[PDB]
């Protein structure tokens, strides 16, 4: 959702969550 840049992938766990692909 609100993840968009590499750092939320990093700093923001749930953005994997988010996507899995």
């Amino acid at each position: 959702n609100l993840c968009a840049s590499l750092r939320a992938r990093h700093t923001i766990p749930q953005c994997r969550k988010f996507g899995r692909r």
